[PDB]
């Protein structure tokens, strides 16, 4: 499935999946092992990148994707993809994409990997809201 206003619902079962109260302009820092972290906006541009940015690298604000509320639900988690961030430094002009898997828990996002082949960033969130 996929819905938009930061919000899903499972099909099997009705169960609405909501992550409107991790939105907001504050953010958070998604933490990061080479280098300073990213800022990040859930369902939302973040206060700290620009206009229309929902996560950006923090030492130089560059956009790693332009926020939207298109949350899906597959594979038992959510996730959110903001596409055209700014230009990678690859092969062909790619434009970077974050990709945010939040999987359950029974609390702060990570950059896990960056793919610099295609100039994909995944991040992960534990997170009671993903949880059925």
């Amino acid at each position: 499935n996929e819905h938009d206003d930061c919000q899903v619902t499972n099909p099997s079962t009705g169960h609405l999946f909501d992550l409107s109260s991790l939105s907001g302009r504050a953010g958070f820092t998604a933490a990061y092992a080479k280098g300073w972290g990213v800022y990040m906006s859930i369902c939302g541009e973040n206060e700290n990148c620009p206009p229309g940015v929902g996560a950006c690298f923090g030492r130089t604000r560059i956009s790693v994707g332009k926020a939207n509320k298109r949350l899906r639900y597959v594979d038992q988690v959510l996730q959110l993809v903001y596409k055209d961030g700014s230009h990678c430094p690859s092969k062909h002009g790619l434009s970077y994409k974050s990709v945010i898997s939040f999987v359950c828990r029974p609390n702060r996002p990570m950059l896990i990997s960056l793919d610099k082949q295609t100039c994909t960033l995944f991040f992960s969130w534990h997170t009671p809201l993903a949880c059925e």
